[PDB]
């Protein structure tokens, strides 16, 4: 028979969210950048690491989701805008460094060229060697290898996620 809720249209599992938030160093003194917070399940796992709410910046395109996040997570620096336009959402880069980037934007909704460019821009705003972590659902990295720009590592696989979740991490080469 025909299954409902095909694809990835339910919130990410709490098991997956905790694993993505485990890359964070809450003792580094640097804020965290979250992309595409949605219902806030990964936001919760980020705050559970002990990040001060004012030190979490989360960029959400949907105005409906954004208005609800403001009311559910007091103190967190939510921004209503497009994560692929970091200049418009974060401002022109003038030195701000994030501890790490936690991304759940749906990479496959965008051209590969856009994904590579965004990743190259995000790695300018974290210290050399620190990660971007991305969730995806296919068998391969959602962002193709460009070894002169970044290094790809498989981070984890969570079969209890609906659908099963692959986690990838990226660092500056
Ligand atoms: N370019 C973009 N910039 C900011 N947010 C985006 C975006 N494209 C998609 N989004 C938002 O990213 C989220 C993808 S769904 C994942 C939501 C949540 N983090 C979870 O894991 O369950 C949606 O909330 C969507 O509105």
């Amino acid at each position: 028979p025909q299954p409902k809720k095909v694809g990835a249209i339910v919130p990410t599992s709490s098991i997956t969210a905790k694993k993505m938030a485990s890359v964070i160093n809450p003792h580094s003194g640097l804020p965290v950048l979250e992309l595409g917070p949605g219902t806030g399940v990964i936001t919760k796992a980020i705050l559970a690491r002990g990040i001060k709410p004012e030190s979490l910046t989360a960029i959400e395109y949907s105005t409906d989701f954004y208005n609800q996040l403001l009311r559910s997570y007091p103190g967190v620096n939510f921004v209503n805008g497009d994560a692929f336009d970091l200049d418009a959402t974060l401002g022109e880069h003038k030195g701000q460094m994030f501890d790490s980037v936690i991304s759940a934007v749906p990479m496959l909704n965008f051209p590969m060229a856009a994904r590579i460019k965004l990743l190259d821009e995000l790695l300018k705003r974290v210290p050399h060697g620190r990660p971007v972590v991305q969730i995806s659902y296919g068998p391969i990295s959602p962002i193709v290898a460009q070894p002169h720009l970044y290094h790809i590592r498989h981070f984890d696989f969570i079969v209890r996620n609906i659908p099963p979740a692959q986690l990838w991490t990226y660092t500056r080469a």
